[PDB]
C-alpha cells in the first residue's frame, strides 16, 4: 500500500533513484516502505527547489563519485570551504551549500538536528503543515516558489491519509 502509493504517486525517474540510494547500501524498498516513502518526498523537494531559479546545482540524487566531484568542482572555482558531510544543493548566487530537511515532526527539531549534525552550510526544512525553519531566517526563495513546495508536500501528506497511510509515516520518523 505504501509501496503501491510510492509507485503511483511520484516520478518514475524519482521512484528509480530512491530506490537506488537504498538497494546499494542494501535497504529492500518493499520491507522499509516508510523511508522509501520519505527518500522519495526528500528527492521532489531538492528538485522542485533546485529547478526554480541556473541559479541551484543539484547535488542530491547522483552517485557518491558524482556528488563530490560537483562539490570539488564548486569549491575549486568559488573558493567556498569544502563541507564534510554532501549536501542537498548550492546555491551559485549566494555562494553557500544548502541542507534540505523535510519533517513529520516540528520545524525547529529537526532544524536543530541538522544544525548539530554540521558549519556554513544554510539550513533550509520544510514540513508537511507548510511550515519552514532557515538559518538567520534567510529562506533563499521567493514566496511563489516556496509555496509549490509547501502544497506538494502537504498534498503528499493528505494523499497518504487517504490511504490511512499518514499515521504510520508520521510516526516513523527518529
Ligand atoms: O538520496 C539520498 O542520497 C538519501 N536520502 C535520505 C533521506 C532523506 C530524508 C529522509 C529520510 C528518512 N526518513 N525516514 N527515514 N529516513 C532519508 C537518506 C539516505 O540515506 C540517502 O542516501
Ligand atoms: O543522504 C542525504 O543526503 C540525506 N540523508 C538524510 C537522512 C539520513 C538518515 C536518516 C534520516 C532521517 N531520519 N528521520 N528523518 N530523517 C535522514 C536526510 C537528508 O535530508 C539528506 O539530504
Ligand atoms: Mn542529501
Ligand atoms: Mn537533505
Amino acid at each position: 500500500a505504501m509501496e503501491d502509493f510510492v509507485r503511483q504517486c511520484f516520478n518514475p525517474m524519482i521512484v528509480e533513484l530512491a530506490e537506488k540510494a537504498m538497494k546499494e547500501y542494501g535497504e529492500d524498498p518493499k520491507i522499509e516502505t516508510n523511508k522509501f516513502a520519505a527518500i522519495c518526498t526528500h528527492l521532489e523537494v531538492c528538485f522542485m527547489y533546485s529547478d526554480f531559479g541556473h541559479r541551484f546545482e543539484i547535488i542530491e540524487g547522483r552517485d557518491r563519485i558524482m556528488a563530490w566531484t560537483v562539490v570539488n568542482s564548486i569549491c575549486n572555482t568559488t573558493g567556498v570551504e569544502k563541507p564534510k558531510f554532501l549536501p542537498d544543493l548550492y546555491d551559485y548566487k549566494e555562494n553557500r551549500f544548502i541542507e534540505i530537511g523535510v519533517t513529520r515532526r516540528e520545524v525547529h527539531i529537526y532544524y536543530l538536528e541538522k544544525a548539530n549534525k554540521i558549519e556554513k552550510t544554510h539550513i533550509h526544512i520544510f514540513s508537511f503543515t507548510g511550515e519552514e525553519m532557515a538559518t538567520k531566517a534567510d529562506y533563499t526563495l521567493d514566496e511563489e516558489s516556496r509555496a509549490r513546495i509547501k502544497t506538494r508536500l502537504f498534498t503528499i501528506r493528505q494523499e497518504m491519509a487517504s490511504r490511512s497511510l499518514w499515521d504510520s509515516f508520521r510516526q516513523s520518523e527518529r
